[PDB]
């Protein structure tokens, strides 16, 4: 056999531009930048620059208007959206768990043994907190209580280590996470998942610094593409909210 589809999770926009609804305008348009197989870029940008766009087109939440999306070569448009969205994983800002065991939202398919899910759970930090839980792995979470969105995040880290996906969408937490702790997760997400390709939606610009490249949303298009270093460097929109975040 051979390995899966997205072999390496090399992703392309192509001229990429979508719309939520048919009466909209374009939320993004134009849209062209070719993310590497295996690297950790972040999407940055003001609030309506169209971060979530790009990861809303990428899991085909909205079809292409203009241009298309291509991962390893193949034209996700033309992919069923069962293996689009089955093979990235997608971590929101508030994950939902559904109602079941904690083991259940780890591993739906039963494709694992309790062994493996702990040695990820492990890996996120969250067997001390799961053993620390009633159930252990059969806690059940909507129930009476949920877990902080920290923590649903890891879950959902560690789900994505057990699934062995090669795309990670990671929108960063804002609301409820310790600003501390959420950057530390981004830290360790290095090194968690060093061979997949991770799409960090950010809305804190201290979790892109580390990124190989950072591409910068402002007003539906594409700004500025490069590494941390380039776009500090060319002293633009990047550049700017980086001073308004205090890093500059």
């Amino acid at each position: 056999a051979q390995p899966p589809w997205p072999q390496g999770g090399q992703i392309e926009f192509r001229d990429f531009g979508l719309r939520y609804r048919p009466e909209l305008p374009l939320a993004v348009q134009g849209v062209s930048f070719k993310i590497h197989a295996g690297e950790k870029v972040g999407i940055v940008g003001r609030t309506g620059a169209g971060k979530s766009s790009l990861a809303s087109g990428l899991l085909r939440l909205q079809e292409a208007a203009e241009g298309g999306i291509w991962i390893d070569g193949v034209p996700i448009a033309h992919v069923g959206l069962h293996t689009l969205r089955s093979r990235i994983s997608i971590i929101p800002q508030d994950p939902i768990l559904f109602p079941g065991s904690l083991r259940m939202n780890l591993d739906l398919l039963q494709e694992h043994s309790d062994e493996a899910i702990w040695a990820a759970l492990e890996t996120v930090q969250l067997k001390a907190l799961v053993a620390s839980l009633p159930g252990q792995l059969q806690y059940k979470c909507a129930r009476g209580e949920d877990l902080s969105v920290g923590q649903k995040q890891l879950l959902c880290l560690a789900r994505a280590l057990l699934r062995k996906t090669q795309i990670l969408i990671l929108d960063e937490a804002t609301a409820a996470v310790d600003p501390g702790t959420e950057l530390q997760m981004q830290a360790m997400l290095g090194s968690w998942f060093a061979q997949c390709t991770v799409l960090l939606i950010a809305h804190d610009l201290r979790s892109v610094m580390d990124c190989a490249r950072v591409l910068v949303m402002d007003k539906g298009q594409v700004a500025e593409s490069g590494s941390p270093a380039q776009l500090l460097a060319q002293k633009g929109l990047f550049y700017r909210l980086a001073q308004e975040s205090g890093l500059v």
